[PDB]
């Protein structure tokens, strides 16, 4: 473990929806929420022994918080992740999640190329209880350290070191304990973890064995012991990544 290359620095972005509905139209309220959430997620990462030995101390820290106070004005037929309307269906509260992650990665491309990860924090009710999305750890590429993807539609390179979290689900603000689990799961995909499968009991335990781990495909609730922790399956996947990636874009912990 290299102490000079053990931290994935983040570009955290709060859109106009997050600023209005979570930050009560205030910059201090917005940033405090985000700073505390990332610090709690960091506690899970930093304390995880990726090899079940001394390969721990790897975490995340915020490099910058971009605060989008108002919607992004767009020309007719032009789209932006911070625009007032949802896409592709303006009648819906939320964007289609896959299209929003692709749009955010397109719009943030220049900033994303200079950071370990970029994460969008929004407040929109994705269809069917979806809480977030991320690149990396998809059974498709991406995750930690900018990886270029030439977008034939966008006509430029976008980077796949991105993910997103919404703190709205089913018409209300999710609990902070639930929000921590969403961001951990999304960043888990970025770090290279795939979902925990039912077929491996060690990786998806019963409620009497501590419950499911953070990478389970169905959202926890956050009341069981395992809920906040990475399974041995996630650890094996991430351990392979960390080795191959820390030297590429990780920095010293501040
Ligand atoms: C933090 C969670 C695990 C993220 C996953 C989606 C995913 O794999 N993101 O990487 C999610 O939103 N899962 C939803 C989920 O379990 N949502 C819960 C909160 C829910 O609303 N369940 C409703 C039951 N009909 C799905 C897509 C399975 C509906
Ligand atoms: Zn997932």
């Amino acid at each position: 473990p290299d102490p000079m290359k053990n931290t994935c620095k983040l570009l955290v972005v709060a859109d106009h929806r997050f600023y209005r509905y979570m930050g009560r139209g205030e910059e201090s309220t917005t940033t405090n929420y985000l700073i505390e959430l990332i610090d709690r997620v960091d506690d899970i990462y930093r304390n995880t022994a990726w090899d079940n030995a001394g390969f721990k101390g790897y975490g995340i820290q915020i490099e910058q918080i971009r605060i989008l106070k108002s919607p992004q004005e767009v020309k007719p037929g032009e789209k932006h992740y911070n625009m007032a309307k949802s896409y592709p269906n303006e009648e819906k509260d939320a964007w289609d999640v896959k299209m929003l992650l692709e749009q955010f990665s397109f719009d943030i491309a220049e900033e994303a190329s200079k950071v370990c990860l970029a994460h969008l924090f929004t407040y929109q009710d994705f269809d069917m209880g979806t809480l977030g999305l991320a690149y990396g750890g998809s059974p498709s590429h991406g995750g930690v350290c900018p990886k270029a993807y030439y977008s034939p539609v966008g006509k430029k390179n976008i980077y796949l070191n991105s993910g997103l979290t919404s703190t709205k689900n089913y018409g209300k603000t999710i609990l902070t304990k639930e929000a921590d689990l969403v961001t951990t799961h999304e960043l888990g995909h970025n770090f290279g973890a795939e979902h925990d499968p039912d077929g491996l009991a060690e990786c998806a335990p019963n409620e009497d064995q501590g419950g499911k781990y953070v990478m389970y495909p169905i959202a926890v609730s956050g009341d069981h012991e395992n809920n906040k922790m990475f399974s041995q399956c996630s650890k094996q996947s991430i351990y392979k990544t960390i080795e191959s990636k820390a030297q590429e874009c990780f920095q010293e912990r501040s």
